[PDB]
């Protein structure tokens, strides 16, 4: 599908609770949700080939992934993983992750276009974050 | 002397184990001194008046003394203190610090104009941080 283009937030509903559940204090949180209450995201996209760069003040990151062909990541809290990105359907890739670094929760991700529309969804344990996009 | 301007760090020695011996953990001194490698410091002053703007990624401070005349900030660590600033000498501030939370380290700081170069001192029990600023 097209997933490629700049896109603005619409909505999100559940990141407090999200860093809360990966274990960031509230010091950190309070900056984080802040910060990433108005991230840009410009997204390239050839096929199966996808650039993903999410830039927010406190924090940009520039992923480059093939979908079926896992990759080394961070998970949202800035921990190290290889992460498995799989059509779940036509227009959504479920992001299977893993820490390398021993302890954590059972993390993922999937971004899913809707209708000129990208649900992007962040889990962590029950947890589930969605935070909505919107071309700009 | 004229502390006044903007700086920015060239190098820093034991900010690592200063907040080791804070009693910070390993997960959250691995996001303080990444942060805190990339501070920026805007310094007004006025004869004895200053105003100290401590600014970086995940926290930033702004404290306003007169020398002499005592304060209440925080100690590195996010404590709540009350300090003392003192002109130890022509261009060096010495402020001693006590935790109004009970237990703690004998925390102190010391600010210096080298020579167009601003040695900052964090003591913490025998453990010394430097941090040397240069005129932006
Ligand atoms: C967790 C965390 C941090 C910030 C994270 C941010 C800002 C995440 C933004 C995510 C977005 C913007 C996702 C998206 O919408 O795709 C900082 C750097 C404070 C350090 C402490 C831990
Ligand atoms: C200790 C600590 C934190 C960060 C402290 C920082 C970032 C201090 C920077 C000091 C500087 C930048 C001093 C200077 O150079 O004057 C955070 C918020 C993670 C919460 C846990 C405890």
């Amino acid at each position: 599908p097209n997933f490629a283009g700049t896109w603005k937030m619409r909505s999100s509903e559940n990141f407090d609770e999200l860093l809360k559940a990966l274990g960031v204090n509230a010091m950190l949180r309070k900056v984080a949700v802040a910060a990433a209450s108005k991230p840009h995201v410009e997204i390239r996209q050839d096929g199966d080939q996808f650039y993903i760069k999410t830039s927010t003040t406190v924090r940009t990151t520039e992923i480059n992934f093939k979908v079926g062909e896992g990759f080394e990541e961070e998970t949202v809290d800035g921990r190290k993983c290889r992460s498995l990105p799989t059509w779940e359907n036509e227009n959504k890739i479920h992001c299977t992750q893993t820490l390398l670094e021993g302890d954590g929760p059972k993390t993922y991700w999937t971004r899913e276009l809707a209708n000129d529309e990208l649900i992007l969804t962040f889990g962590a344990d029950d947890v589930v974050c969605t935070r909505i996009y919107v071309r700009e």
